[PDB]
DNA sequence: CCTGCATCCGTGAAACCATATGGATTATTAAGCAAAGCTTCTTTTC
């Protein structure tokens, strides 16, 4: 959808301004991929499927983190080895929330 | 030397340095997978 397009354009822009640099932006699935660079605060990727859902997914994240997620109202699925799902509705609102809190973790 | 007594031994009721090193542990990714979801063909209903 273009809103996953103007979604990506506030999302490379809050990532691209806060210093986070990227690993590789992918469309994948069909689906966006802001993965990060290195696996920092335990995070891989800052995803955006286009079912209406931006996600941030991670692996051995600290539960700190996760709380101050859960501050901006995100879910999350642990796995079995460490891997940690992140669930917001994809809106710009919530692209600066989520890199707003990922730019104080 | 060999007969004759004694006994006695068995026997059961500290700290460190250094240097490899590899094996153990952790992260990271490709494969795959079950589950879901289009696309068309029959099947059942009025």
């Amino acid at each position: 959808t273009s809103d996953m397009e103007e979604d990506k354009d506030l999302m490379l822009k809050l990532l691209d301004k806060n210093g986070f640099v990227l690993k590789k932006v992918e469309i994948y699935r069909s689906n966006y991929l802001a993965i990060l660079e290195k696996r920092t605060n335990g995070i891989r990727n800052f995803e955006i499927n286009n079912n209406g859902n931006m996600r941030i997914f991670g692996y051995k994240m600290m539960e700190h983190h996760i709380q101050k997620f859960t501050d901006i109202g995100m879910s999350c699925k642990i796995a079995k080895n460490g891997n940690v799902y992140l669930d917001i509705k994809r809106s710009a609102e919530n692209i600066e929330a989520v890199i707003t809190v990922a730019s104080e973790l």
